[PDB]
C-alpha cells in the first residue's frame, strides 16, 4: 500500500470519472469532476484531469507514477505549469489529479488556428512564448530540468493559459530510443541539444535549445521541424552546424532569439530569466493589429 498524505488526499467518492483523454503506455488520463476540492467550497465541482495506471501495469510503472507525483509536490504551484491538485492513494488504485487544460497541446492549438474558427495576432504568438518561458523560468528556479520541452508538452487552458506538462516524468535516460516516434509521427531527437543527444548531458542550457525549437514551432503555427529527415541525417546536420531557416512572419529579433537558443556553446545561450525579460519587452512592442 502507499503512505497516506493528508496535504493532497481527496476521498474517492468526491471524484466523478468521465471520458478518457487518451493513454500513455504506463497510464491513461481521464477527464473528471472533483467535488469540493477547495475546503471553502464543498458544493462546487471542478473539472480536472486524472492520471491512473493502466491494467497490466508493473511495480516499476507504479513507482514511476509515484515519483512524478512526489516531484510535483516538491515543485510547488505556478500559473504556467500543470499543477497537482490532489490524489486518491488509499483503498484502491492510484489516481493523481491535475489541472485540466481544455484546449489540448499547443501544437494542436496552433495548427487549428492557421489561416484557411479563431486566428492569432503577432502579439498572441509572442505572448504564448512569454508564458512558456515563464513556466520554464519557474521550473529552473526549483532545479527541475524538463528534458523534453516541445509544443506537444505544453497545454492550453480554456482561458488560453499555456501550461508546461510532463516536467516530472521519470526518464531513465540513455534507454531513450532515438528511432521511436510521437503518435503524430514526429521524432523527439529533433528538439534535443547536441550535447544531450551525443553525450547524454542534460542541463538548463539544453532545455533552452529545446525552447528555441519551440519558438520556431510557435512562429510556424505548429510546423514540424526537419520534415522528412531521419535520425542519421539529423545527426549529420547537427555535426555540420546546420540551423533551421527563419519562418515567414517572424521578426529578425525573434529569429535572432532562436538562433541564440541554438548557440553551439551551452554557456553562451541565454537563460530562461533573460528570455523572459526580452519576451516581456517584445510583447509590449508587438502589434495586435
Ligand atoms: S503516463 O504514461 O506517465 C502519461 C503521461 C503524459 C500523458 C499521458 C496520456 O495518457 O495522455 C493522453 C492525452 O491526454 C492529454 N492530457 C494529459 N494531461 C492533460 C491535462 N492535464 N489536461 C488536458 N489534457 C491532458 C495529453 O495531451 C494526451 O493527448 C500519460
Amino acid at each position: 500500500e502507499l503512505p497516506e498524505d493528508p496535504r493532497w488526499e481527496l476521498p474517492r467518492d468526491r471524484l466523478v470519472l468521465g471520458k478518457p483523454l487518451g493513454e500513455g503506455a504506463f497510464g491513461q488520463v481521464v477527464l473528471a469532476e472533483a467535488i469540493g476540492l477547495d475546503k471553502d467550497k464543498p458544493n462546487r465541482v471542478t473539472k480536472v484531469a486524472v492520471k491512473m495506471l493502466k491494467s497490466d501495469a508493473t511495480e516499476k510503472d507504479l513507482s514511476d507514477l509515484i515519483s512524478e507525483m512526489e516531484m510535483m509536490k516538491m515543485i510547488g504551484k505556478h500559473k504556467n505549469i500543470i499543477n497537482l491538485l490532489g490524489a486518491c492513494t488509499q483503498d484502491g488504485p492510484l489516481y493523481v489529479i491535475v489541472e485540466y487544460a481544455s484546449k489540448g497541446n499547443l501544437r494542436e492549438y496552433l495548427q487549428a488556428r492557421r489561416p484557411p474558427e479563431e486566428q492569432l495576432s503577432s502579439k498572441d504568438l509572442v505572448s504564448c512564448a512569454y508564458q512558456v518561458a515563464r513556466g520554464m523560468e519557474y521550473l529552473a528556479s526549483k532545479k527541475c530540468i524538463h528534458r523534453d520541452l516541445a509544443a506537444r508538452n505544453v497545454l492550453v487552458t480554456e482561458d488560453n493559459v499555456m501550461k508546461i506538462a510532463d516536467f516530472g516524468l521519470a526518464r531513465d535516460i540513455h534507454h531513450i530510443d532515438y528511432y521511436k516516434k510521437t503518435t503524430n509521427g514526429r521524432l523527439p531527437v529533433k528538439w534535443m541539444a547536441p550535447e544531450a543527444l551525443f553525450d547524454r548531458i542534460y542541463t538548463h542550457q539544453s532545455d533552452v535549445w529545446s525552447f528555441g525549437v519551440l519558438l520556431w514551432e510557435i512562429f510556424t503555427l505548429g510546423g514540424s521541424p526537419y520534415p522528412g529527415v531521419p535520425v542519421e541525417e539529423l545527426f549529420k546536420l547537427l555535426k555540420e552546424g546546420h540551423r533551421m531557416d527563419k519562418p515567414s512572419n517572424c521578426t529578425n529579433e525573434l529569429y535572432m532569439m532562436m538562433r541564440d537558443c541554438w548557440h553551439a556553446v551551452p554557456s553562451q545561450r541565454p537563460t530562461f530569466k533573460q528570455l523572459v525579460e526580452d519576451l516581456d519587452r517584445i510583447v509590449a512592442l508587438t502589434s495586435n493589429q
